[PDB]
């Protein structure tokens, strides 16, 4: 039914190194900010843990175990707090972090919205079975990105992945 | 304590074919709508998934696997998002869907409010052990239905099933 | 990133026998009430279940199984509804109830804020490995209690236990 207050709490999973990825994430953020069903959005790369004992940290890049633990746990906490996952999913460069997180959320029985992106529509349209069956809602990033502004995250209606060859 | 905003998110479980069942559901919805502790109510039958490749689908009839998956997942998603379950539970015609959902929610450690209905109070008062022990709060549907309007769904105080013979 | 509404739902775990304990709980409650990230706070001892069939029940005495079940379940329900745990943790008299609840919440992947108190700073600073590693954020109760008023419970940033000997 119609929610009295917004209840949607989104875990936004995405790689964040290159341009386009960062641009995708930013646009996703604005779109979600326009959605009246959303109470909160968590994006892992926004904040960050600082290890006082960590000298000259990179990103390459050997990191302290304290930093690793704190950041990983910040992400798991984000998944725990979240009601649903929204993943900006690069089909050209598969991100195993995002896949890990999708599997994690599905094991918790939480709904997962997959938002796939490709710069090669001329190439074969294929998906790993675990992703294709694991995700509960697909919203195409190249053609339907704008739907993130209107999607009812209070209820997260299903939309099974179809039209992808499956391996 | 007193909630700053309503936090109650209800999964409302009930069969929805017959008259009476539908009436029960409607009254339940109104009562819950009057409750200030509730942020959201999900009722499985309100919306629906439409499989484009499904021609002339019948309730009770053979359904496509896509529709089955999407609908089942819509319910599981509702259970996931919910903080608690409220089941309009017909003691005269046992619904195994509702029982399934009760078990699912209890396995997730979520509280379950059972709202039993009978058209034969003069008849034997008996309940299956898994339901009687599984549910955390009982509110009699014939005599206490109205309590759905005032019950504090921010905290869901317990009220164990008593007065039922157990098999 | 920034919440549209507060989403923090706190399970406040603490013993409630001594005046010192009750005072800690009270101050904690007041501090949390000032936190704009918090939607709701649950404290187990605030309310109570009353077993009509229980004659002259005594705190610390033999309790009816109905009371035991209902009360235990009220706590588990509090943990279920909660997004995170905040534990007023007496390092001088270890409370196994609170520890139980911490383990329960961590098994559910929920974040746990430990707020340790000691009146014997002269003694060695030691912690059980399961508590030190189980907890996701430590806020010292003796020196940093007030931080409960400002902490962002929408996201619950990590802060690993350091400075304690580990046994
Ligand atoms: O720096 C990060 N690398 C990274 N790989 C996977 C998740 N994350 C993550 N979340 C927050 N910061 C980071
Ligand atoms: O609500 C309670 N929770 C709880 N955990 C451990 C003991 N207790 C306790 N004793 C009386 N009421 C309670």
């Amino acid at each position: 039914m119609k929610a009295v207050v917004p209840t949607g709490k989104i875990y936004l999973g995405s790689p964040f190194y290159s341009d386009a990825q960062r641009e995708r994430a930013a646009k996703a953020k604005e779109l979600l900010a326009k959605n009246p069903s959303i109470a909160h959005v968590f994006f892992p790369f926004d904040d960050g843990f600082t290890d006082p004992d960590e000298k000259n940290p990179e990103i390459g890049g050997i990191r302290s175990m304290v930093w690793r633990d704190a950041t990983y746990q910040n992400d798991l906490t984000g998944i725990s707090n979240a009601t649903c996952g929204v993943f900006l999913y690069d089909m050209d460069q598969l991100d195993d972090g995002s896949a890990f997180e999708i599997g994690f959320m599905r094991a918790m029985h939480k709904p997962v919205i997959l938002v796939p992106f490709t710069e090669h529509p001329e190439k074969e349209k294929k998906m790993n079975l675990m992703i294709a069956q694991g995700v509960t809602t697909i919203i195409d990033g190249n053609t339907e990105f704008e739907k993130l502004a209107d999607y009812n995250f209070n209820e997260c209606p299903s939309n099974p992945v179809r039209g992808y060859g499956i391996y």
